[PDB]
DNA sequence: AGGGGGAAGCCG
DNA sequence: CGGCTTCCCCCT
């Protein structure tokens, strides 16, 4: 089997530059605002410009200004950002119909029974970077190798407008020598776990009884981990199916009183609704509460949702949770569409 | 043994 | 911080 990954480097930021060139070597900040006070909210993508000042996605934008005042903020687009990533991927169906669209900047591709070599590979690597720039005038990063991990792998070892290949000796290498943080799948909460007790890399995980290592990360991870360091990852491009999609509103104050909320929760819904290409046959209500924690309530069905019993079902599930938490006030509130068609 | 449902984790 | 995905209870 080999993959070759598509991330297209710092989608956001880029998507700006192309829609404006005169931003193109300038520090650029793609920030969700909440409204709530002028500047509240967060970073969500930046140029390297931006990211080389520490100025990253999940910061507060208060300390993104207070780190880069003069730099260039811009709101989130992404209507369009979206538009642009459905033709890119669109662009990329040409090259294989093993697709796995990952994300919206981020595509598996399986070429095995289509190159038959790794020269093969990475020239159609250039052959796709090269087309995508010409079409789209972004530049992206591919990964290539012998599964979508190490692909993914390559992709970060060579950001931005790279290109990588990853052979099987270099695979066996990465095993013992790339740290588990870098593992994708594997994020801080688990890397933390893992590093107190000595399991830094791939490898690592090999040293340890399977029950304590699930003890720690639980099975999926465990299982994933030991796969890998095993080097016997070979897991397939599943073509898409990624049937969430979400909506959130932060609110003018905190409060728990329904005739307050349930207003923001409708054009939640009503975003949500026409952000879709289908019909939900689930959906959840989701509210972040004043300490920041989250409260879920969701409700499927052997049929579609209509937008007009989203409104209802969605209001019982909201009341639904004011009754499950009696406690605490309400800051944000949301929707997620599920189970789509 | 199995499929929800809801909380926890990842990562831009 | 925000929005998706993963995962791991939990109750037949
Ligand atoms: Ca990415
Ligand atoms: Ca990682």
């Amino acid at each position: 089997m080999i993959v070759l990954f598509v991330d297209f480097d710092y989608f956001y930021a880029q998507v700006e530059e192309v829609l404006n060139p005169s931003l193109k070597g300038k520090p650029v900040v793609v920030c969700v605002f909440s409204g709530r006070f002028e500047d509240s909210g967060a970073v969500a993508t930046a140029n390297y410009e931006a990211r080389k000042f520490g100025v990253k996605a999940g910061i507060p934008i208060v300390e993104a200004k207070k780190i880069l005042p003069n730099a260039v903020y811009l709101p989130m687009r992404k209507e369009v950002y979206q538009q642009v990533s459905s033709r890119i991927m669109n662009l990329l169906r040409e090259y294989s119909e093993k697709i796995e669209i990952a994300s919206i900047d981020e595509a598996y591709l399986d070429i095995s029974d289509k190159v038959r070599d790794y020269r093969e590979a990475y020239n159609l690597g250039l052959e796709i970077k090269n087309k995508i720039l010409e079409k789209e005038k972004i530049t992206v990063t591919v990964g290539i190798s012998k599964n979508k991990v190490f692909a993914k792998i390559a992709a970060d070892m060579a950001k931005p407008n790279g290109i990588k290949v990853i052979d099987d000796e270099e695979v066996k290498r990465l095993i013992r020598e790339l740290d588990i943080a870098d593992v994708p799948g594997i994020g801080n909460i688990t890397a933390e776990k893992l590093k107190k007790l000595g399991i830094n890399k791939l490898v690592d995980t090999l040293s340890i009884e399977f029950d304590k290592l699930k003890g720690m990360i639980g099975e999926a991870k465990a299982k994933y981990l030991i796969s890998l360091a095993r080097d016997e990852y070979n897991e397939p491009i599943r073509t898409r199916v990624r049937k969430s999609i979400g909506r959130y509103l932060t609110l003018p104050y905190n409060t728990r009183d329904v005739k307050v909320i349930l207003p923001y929760l409708k054009k939640a819904i009503n975003e949500a609704y026409n952000k879709v290409n289908g019909i939900p046959m689930r959906i959840t209500v989701i509210a972040i509460m004043e300490d920041l924690d989250i409260l879920s309530k969701g409700k499927k069905f052997k049929h579609g949702i209509s937008i007009d019993n989203a409104y209802k079902v969605a209001e019982d599930l909201l009341r639904e949770l004011l009754v499950r938490d009696k406690r605490r006030n309400v800051r944000r509130i949301g929707v997620k569409l599920d189970n789509i068609i």
